[PDB]
């Protein structure tokens, strides 16, 4: 009475969400969120989820999804191996972290101004980019993730971002199935939700 | 020559990554293809030689050989761990519970105590970040975060633990073991006695 579950990726939930959501909670005493975390394979129906956030294109089949805002990648690493990179070419001379989305370092190359390559071998998979930038971290590798879920960690200098170039690979989106109608505590959830996504969206241009 | 182990997230970053280096100086010609993933897998789906789980090693269809216990601890930043003096205060605070199903019970039975809304976490990794940050007090293993215990940014207010599940390196039963594979499950084996006999020691 009422009652809310939603389920976020993780580093969604740790980088943006949990930051915010005492001012949701502040401002809706009455709705009791059960919040959990996922590694962007959600099954909404399998977890009992109203409403999942997760990371891609927005066309998940059998699901609504609301964008909320782009999360451009960008090479993060530790200020150890920072130093030693004085251009994009030299990363080939280091591990390429990667997540299972094949495609992101060939574009982000690309929209560095490098050819399109393609890192099988050293390389190492991550399900989560907080995997992967605790690796980072620890020196095992550089990063590609979005910079706007590490502002904590690169405002407190513990990571670094070597170079300027993005590349907009997908959004964030508030999803939900098909199947099941809008409660009125989702409604109200929804609502919040997009009004904190708008000042994330209007910021990255401010 | 190929090898590919898909490891839980928590276990990778935390504890083997940091001796991965040995291994390629030790084999330097196995191309170790490492993956992560939250502990539910598919081994067959995922096409892996092997996969590295936390649990109770009984799988069905698969082989699974014993690493080390893995106990979980209270862990949390350091003003609220300022606020605890004792089991009973942790009540006060919202608890970060992972997706098992169920945990706190038994620490608090090992504490001592008997029989609050709070978040279910996929990962210890996302646990440990919200505990950092406040969000909360967490229940984890502390030996997969001893970067944020040294530091002092994570703090282990009490000393109670309790063992619920162990690390295991599984295989299915059904494909054979390759080369590559046999000279990683020695390789880890022996890093994961000497992880055990420190624990003793």
């Amino acid at each position: 009475r009422d009652v809310l579950t939603v389920g976020a990726v993780g580093t969604f939930t740790v980088g943006w969400l949990l930051p915010r959501l005492e001012d949701f909670q502040a401002r809706h005493p009455f709705i009791d969120l059960r919040l959990s975390t996922h590694n962007n394979r959600v099954d909404i129906a399998a977890e009992g989820l109203d409403y999942a956030i997760r990371f891609g294109g927005g066309a998940w089949h059998g699901t609504e999804a609301l964008a909320l805002f782009e999360a451009p990648l960008t090479v993060l690493c530790c200020p150890e191996v920072a130093a030693q990179l004085h251009s994009p070419a030299d990363l080939l001379q280091h591990t390429l972290l990667r997540s299972y989305r094949a495609d992101e370092w060939p574009l982000w190359f690309q929209a560095a101004g490098l050819p399109a390559h393609a890192p099988l071998t050293r390389s190492i998979v991550f399900d989560t980019s907080l995997a992967m930038l605790e690796a980072a971290r620890q020196g095992v590798g550089v990063a590609l993730a979005p910079a706007a879920m590490f502002a904590r960690q690169l405002a407190s200098e513990s990571i670094r971002r070597p170079f300027a170039t993005e590349v907009s690979t997908g959004s964030y989106w508030l999803t939900r199935l098909q199947s099941r109608g809008e409660t009125s505590a989702m409604l109200a959830f929804r609502g919040w939700l997009l009004e904190m996504a708008a000042v994330e969206a209007r910021g990255r241009l401010e």
